[PDB]
């Protein structure tokens, strides 16, 4: 199994130390530059609002399995977190897209380090991303 | 980038005939076996009732930019849609824990095909998986 980038994002994080713990409680506005060969893939894309955004974390640690979350004492399983360290550093945000330029969006929530590779982009859906409770 | 299978999913669903487009819309449940090595990874998982998951559409089309949705009779980006086929076919699911054993899950939501290789595992969280509007 192997990723291909389809795009890189640009965002006014530089370093870990920069970007928000969570991207939908920070106001930046990050772009997503998908590459022309699959450019293709956003047609009518200007008709969501939201969309959900995978990315690849490249600086994170793929050997760690136990995490201590901000503001906590001990230990968890990273798979009972959204910590940037996993097995496999896919990086998951509901994002809102503000501007569509081309094959650049111009986003808010995302919380990828400038220069982070974006894996795929799907349709925000609240029937199936929310659960009601 | 490379993907490493951290566990393997066990379903009803043995072809993309007989299994749900959303798994939310089904009661079907899934069963998620970690391999030991990522175990560590599920420290304390049993606290939580939902969780999403990243699995890899290993049988989907990864050359297809384009789509008809079934309700649908226009085509769209593969990212404005939640359609298996895309450069990088990894399914999201926020899925139900019903179950947790050693290394493995019980879930209702997931609508992988059986033996579909699992990604990532990530706990659930409504203020920044959802989008309250
Ligand atoms: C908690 S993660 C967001 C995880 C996402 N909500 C999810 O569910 O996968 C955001 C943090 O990860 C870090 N981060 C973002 N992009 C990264 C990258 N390309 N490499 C390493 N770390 C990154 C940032 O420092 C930021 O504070
Ligand atoms: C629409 S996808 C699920 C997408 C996921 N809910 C998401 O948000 O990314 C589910 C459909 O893809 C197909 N599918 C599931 N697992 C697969 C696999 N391992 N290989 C190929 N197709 C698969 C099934 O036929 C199923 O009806």
């Amino acid at each position: 199994m192997i990723l291909k980038p389809i795009g890189v994002v640009k965002s006014p994080f530089k370093t870990q130390n920069d970007a928000p713990r969570q991207g939908r409680f920070s106001d930046a506005v990050s772009e997503i530059a998908i590459f022309d060969e699959y450019a293709d893939g956003l047609h009518k894309i200007e008709n969501l609002r939201h969309i959900i955004v995978l990315y690849w974390m490249d600086k994170a640690s793929r050997d760690k399995l136990r995490v201590v979350p901000p503001g906590e004492t001990e230990e968890r399983g990273v798979f009972t977190t959204r910590s940037p360290s996993r097995p496999n550093p896919i990086g998951l945000c509901v994002v809102e897209i503000l501007e569509v330029e081309r094959n650049r969006l111009k986003v808010r929530w995302l919380d990828a380090l400038d220069g982070s590779p974006v894996i795929d982009i799907k349709k925000y859906s609240p029937e199936i991303d929310c659960v009601n409770q």
